[PDB]
């Protein structure tokens, strides 16, 4: 199970969006064994409990998550994606040059920034 909580199915992504209950929501698509994840898990361990009382991020994989695969809607390595609101909102990792998250680089660096940013941001208030 690890720490970091995943999700595969319709029922939990397309709950899980809305039960946020918290502020914002983090979630991944690629491969258990990709290596662009393999990076990005490795800062959100260390970015994780910090703020989870307001985010709450959710690992998924483009193979067993139902996220309507169409045909051959597969074709990218890996990528991160930010939702609030219950509203898909594109927010990288962090961004260090520019494209989303793809190749991961940032670290615990660049990520606290972005998700000082984002989930700060992303309050939806008067906080």
């Amino acid at each position: 199970s690890y720490m970091l909580p995943h999700l595969h199915n319709g029922w939990q992504v397309d709950q899980a969006i809305l039960s946020e209950e918290d502020r914002v929501v983090v979630i991944r698509f690629g491969h258990d064994w990709d290596p662009t994840c393999m990076k990005m898990d490795e800062v959100l361990y260390s970015i994780a409990e910090k703020v989870k009382n307001f985010a709450v991020i959710y690992l998924v994989d483009i193979t067993e998550v139902p996220d309507f695969n169409k045909m051959y809607e597969l074709y990218d390595p890996c990528t991160v994606m930010f939702f609030f609101r219950n509203k898909h909102i594109m927010i990288d990792l962090g961004t260090g040059n520019n494209n989303k998250i793809n190749w991961a680089m940032e670290d615990k660096q660049e990520m606290v920034d972005i998700i000082e940013t984002v989930y700060r941001g992303a309050r939806k208030g008067r906080g």
